[PDB]
């Protein structure tokens, strides 16, 4: 369910880490999640234009925002 | 104060993000935090070796891990 998202080097994909030794496994285009703003959970979709950006959510960078799926 | 640790690219340092919008603005060896496993905080301090690691806690990888300072 709830996880912090990265970007993962060897593999020009963002991650989710959700426990010490549980990673989603790379994001695909498309794809889904809740990012947490305070309090409240806001749905957004991941997408790959110049450089790997959010649909839903207007933020500075991707690195370390806490997702729910 | 808890947040996600994260590889910033733009210092090349791993870094803490708290808020939405808020940053530590990247760690320099020696900093210390906690980590959480499970339910639990352990303490660690960051290092640099061949490449960023963690003294306190054996991880595959430091990106996403939940902390605390």
């Amino acid at each position: 369910r709830e996880g912090t998202l990265f970007y993962d080097t060897e593999t020009g994909r963002y991650d989710i880490r959700f426990d010490l030794e549980s990673f989603y496994g790379g994001l695909h285009c498309g794809e889904c999640f809740d990012v947490k703003v305070k309090d409240v959970w806001v749905p957004v979709r991941i997408e790959m234009g110049d450089d790997w950006y959010l649909v839903g959510l207007n933020v500075s960078r991707l690195d370390g925002l806490r997702v729910r799926m």
